[PDB]
């Protein structure tokens, strides 16, 4: 699983 | 932006 | 599954 | 702004 | 899942 | 999982 | 700002 | 795990 | 930006 | 600033 | 597992 | 920046 943001 | 994968 | 937005 | 969950 | 953006 | 950005 | 957890 | 950035 | 993988 | 844990 | 930010 | 791996 993954979560990211910019 | 943002992303979630599961 | 996935969720994203910009 | 954003809020999410799975 | 669920999402809210504002 | 869960995410909040502001 | 951001907050997340899994 | 968990993360907070400010 | 920020990233979490699990 | 940041705070995290696993 | 991993967590990072810049 | 910061990094945690486990």
């Amino acid at each position: 699983g993954y979560m990211l943001g910019s």
